[PDB]
Formats: C-alpha cells, sequence, structure tokens
DNA sequence: CTAGGGTCCTAGGACCC
DNA sequence: GGTCCTAGGACCCT
C-alpha cells in the first residue's frame, strides 16, 4: 500500500522570474525585496546574492551588508501568479491529484498514474523538463512514499535537480535528519528539541510516545510519527482560502492616531479590491484590524461582521489604538477579514 | 534589524446541555 | 461536555 508522492519547487522562484524576463540580472547578485529606507526584507535571492549569505527573511540592511552590490527589485506579483498558473496546468497533465502549498510549489500523488510506466522518477524529471522547455524557468523535485519526505527530498538536489526516497531508503534517510528539517518544526520547536537531547529523527526514536505527547501535545504525536516515516496525510486538491489581509509596514514608527486613520484609508480600498476578486457581493464572515507597536508586540482584535466596512475598521483601529498600545510608536496597521465557510 | 501573503493550533469564558 | 468567539503565536512561502 505504498503511494508515489511527488513534490514540485520552484527554483528561486520569484528571482528566477526577473531573470528570465531581464537576462542582465541573470549574474550579478539580485534580491526581491523592499529597500532599508522601507525597513524591509528579503523575500528571495538569486544564486549570486545567496553566495554572500543573502537569504529569504533577512532584513534588508543585513543583506545589503553582507552584499553592497545587492540589486534590489519590487516585485511583480502578477509576473508571479501566472508562472504559478502554468506550472500547475502542467501539474494537470499527469494527474488530478494535486495540492498546491504556495505560489511555486504543489504535492502530487501519482500512485495511481501510468505515464511513464508508472515511474514517478520520469514523471518528476518530465514535469521538471515540461517547465523549463514552457516558462524557461527551473525547479526541482522530491519523490517519496509520504509527503513530508518528498518535500525534504525536493530540497537535496536544487537547483534543477531531484531526488528519491524509496520505503528500504526511509530508515537510513531519518536516521541523521535532523528535526529542523520536516516541515512545521521550526527554530522555536528545534531549539526546545535540542535542549533536551533530540536533534535527529533517530533520537526522537528512542523517546515515548506517552512523553512526547504530554510535552507537546498533539505536536508531540506528529514528531513520533515523522521520526518513523509516519505521514498518512493525503494529498488534497480542494483547499480553499479562509482570510485575506492587507498591511504595510511604515518607513517611520507613527504616533497620531491621525496618521494611523490615513493609512487605514489607502490599505481600505486595497482589501476591497481583492476580496471582491473572490466574493464580488463582499459578505465575509469577520474583519479586523491589526497593529504592531514599535517594541514589536502585535495585536489583532477582529469580530464576526456580515460585511466588508471601511467606518468599522477605522473604529475598531481606534479602540485597539486607545485602549492597547500605551505610548508605543507603531511601526504597521493591517487590515483583516476571515471569509466565509462554504 | 527585523515584510506581506497566509494556515493551523491552543486556550479561556460564553453558551448550550 | 461540545462548540463558538476571540487573541496570540509558531510556522509556512517568496
Ligand atoms: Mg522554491
Ligand atoms: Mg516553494
Amino acid at each position: 500500500g505504498s503511494r508515489k508522492i511527488i513534490h514540485v519547487d520552484m527554483d528561486c522562484f520569484f528571482a528566477a522570474v526577473e531573470m528570465r524576463d531581464n537576462p542582465a540580472l541573470r549574474d550579478i547578485p539580485i534580491a526581491i525585496g523592499g529597500s532599508r529606507e522601507r525597513r524591509g526584507v528579503i523575500s528571495t535571492a538569486n544564486y549570486p546574492a545567496r553566495k554572500f549569505g543573502v537569504r529569504s527573511a533577512m532584513p534588508t540592511g543585513m543583506a545589503l551588508k553582507l552584499c553592497p552590490h545587492l540589486t534590489l527589485l519590487p516585485g511583480r506579483f502578477d509576473a508571479y501568479k501566472e508562472a504559478s498558473n502554468h506550472i500547475r496546468e502542467i501539474f494537470s497533465r499527469y494527474t488530478s491529484r494535486i495540492e498546491p502549498l504556495s505560489l511555486d510549489e504543489a504535492y502530487l500523488d501519482v500512485t495511481d498514474s501510468v505515464h511513464c510506466h508508472g515511474s514517478a522518477t520520469l514523471i518528476a524529471q518530465e514535469i521538471r523538463q515540461t517547465i523549463f522547455n514552457e516558462l524557461q524557468l527551473t525547479a526541482s523535485a522530491g519523490v517519496a512514499p509520504v509527503k513530508f519526505l518528498a518535500k525534504i527530498a525536493s530540497d537535496m538536489n536544487k537547483p534543477n535537480g531531484q531526488f528519491v526516497i524509496t520505503p528500504a531508503e526511509v530508515p537510513a534517510f531519518l536516521q541523521t535528519l535532523p528535526l529542523a528539517k520536516i516541515p512545521g518544526v521550526g527554530k522555536v520547536s528545534a531549539a526546545k528539541l535540542e535542549a533536551m537531547g533530540l536533534r535527529t529523527c533517530g533520537d526522537v526514536q528512542k523517546c515515548d510516545l506517552v512523553m512526547l505527547l504530554k510535552r507537546f501535545g498533539k505536536f508531540g504525536r506528529i514528531l513520533w510519527e515523522r521520526s518513523q516515516g509516519i505521514d498518512e496525510r493525503d494529498v488534497n486538491s480542494e483547499r480553499l482560502r479562509k482570510s485575506v489581509g492587507v498591511e504595510r509596514t511604515m518607513a517611520e514608527d507613527i504616533h497620531h492616531w491621525s496618521e494611523c486613520e490615513a493609512i487605514i484609508e489607502r490599505l481600505y480600498p486595497e482589501l476591497e479590491r481583492r476580496l471582491a476578486k473572490v466574493k464580488p457581493d463582499l459578505l465575509i464572515a469577520r474583519q479586523g484590524v491589526k497593529l504592531k507597536f514599535d517594541d514589536f508586540q502585535q495585536t489583532t482584535q477582529e469580530h464576526v461582521w456580515p460585511r466588508l466596512n471601511k467606518a468599522d475598521l477605522i473604529a475598531t483601529a481606534r479602540k485597539t489604538w486607545d485602549e492597547r498600545r500605551g505610548g508605543r510608536g507603531v511601526r504597521l496597521v493591517g487590515l483583516h477579514v476571515t471569509l466565509l465557510d462554504p
């Protein structure tokens, strides 16, 4: 009863798109991210910039210290969305068992496929080749019997490569696999796990499930399972969006309600435009606001509400402004909507 | 020197039983 | 003892 799961993942997605559309950027260090003056961070960088240590989520001031010639780009999201739609249509030529995880990646369950003699290895190769042929972008891929191992595997031979993990290979692969490589085990969990001698899946295998449950709740069951190659999550092609948000970090902290209200007046039309694409009548389940203070604490307050409404969002921001906050400066203002259930 | 787009999980009190 | 409301936080993607 062994499934074949492919994880396909575009290489340096945003930057790869900018280099295709402007070949001058191919061999110099580039990165999509907000300027140092906008207090921005790097969304991604090409390999010439990664050589200097430039990484996704790095504050753009640090990126520029490591790489003084870094060329900064704003991002062309319609171009990325277009390439996203294209590769998903390419996925559809091979199976309908497609679960996109983001613009540039997806799981595919090809267990019941009879393309390429039912070979998941050759399906993954054909997909990567077609993507390059039709979009002039490269992709990497991972092949394994379960989701999380396939996703790990797509990182191991990138860029423009793939890696295959068979059932026979799973135990050796797991023994020294660092826990932090598991999707969903992040910095905080890894440091907790490290703090009591759990670094790798092999370490967790020597652990009692009851103790893992007591100490991490349902997460501890996930840890126990993944450390054994257990991952029964099915590829789900029916996931739907649940929220939409629009927020802006200012170049300078604001200290006056007049400034906050002005920001909201610019954000609201954008939130409405994006809601309207997916819900023309603007009917929703909840709406709310977000403030992030100069000390980086953030608060949200949101409530049942039937339909996008600017004045209520201003009103709610006013309360949050007055009630929470206590004289701090504000670096970010956000608006938020929770979508109806169906 | 710290984005903006999101998903999922937890947890207390309210409410319904 | 379920389920809803709400706030916060870890985590994911580029
Ligand atoms: Mg990628
Ligand atoms: Mg990806």
